[PDB]
């Protein structure tokens, strides 16, 4: 059958909102009223992978566009960007592991580990307006959990 998608946003633990802001560059900011228009919204994708109650693979795919968040190593270090694919063959069940998250519910929180570099997990900075980013350290200054609001 086809892959199952729902549309979905996402805010960090902080109540930052995800927007992008340049070419491929997603950011988090505190965001509330008109401007919430501005909040990128996803296709969650249920995908392909190992899975258990509370661990459940996902792809993060932008609503109606071709691009993914994907895990890829880049000078030397595991780091999240936006890759384009082709239109005709996404999303698909099968989705390639760059494109995999781990979906973790965590006391009434969601940590998305990278299927690829086990521990490590989208992340935002406490500081507005920074990118979004891939981090294997959990519990310092990075945040790692977010919870998921439906769209229509
Ligand atoms: C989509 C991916 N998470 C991502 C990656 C990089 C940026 N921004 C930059 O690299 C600018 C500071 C030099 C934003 C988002």
């Amino acid at each position: 059958a086809p892959v199952r998608s729902l549309n979905c946003t996402l805010r960090d633990s902080q109540q930052k909102s995800l927007v992008m802001s340049g070419p491929y560059e997603l950011k988090a900011l505190h965001l509330q009223g008109q401007d919430m228009e501005q909040q990128v919204v996803f296709s969650m994708s249920f995908v392909q992978g190992e899975e258990s109650n509370d661990k459940i693979p996902v792809a993060l795919g932008l609503k109606e566009k071709n691009l993914y968040l994907s895990c890829v190593l880049k000078d030397d270090k595991p780091t999240l960007q936006l890759e384009s694919v082709d239109p005709k063959n996404y999303p698909k069940k099968k989705m390639e592991k760059r494109f995999v998250f781990n979906k973790i519910e965590i006391n009434n929180k969601l940590e998305f580990e990278s299927a690829q570099f086990p521990n490590w997990y989208i992340s935002t900075s406490q500081a507005e307006n920074m990118p979004v980013f891939l981090g294997g350290t959990k519990g310092g200054q990075d945040i790692t959990d977010f919870t998921m609001q439906f769209v229509s």
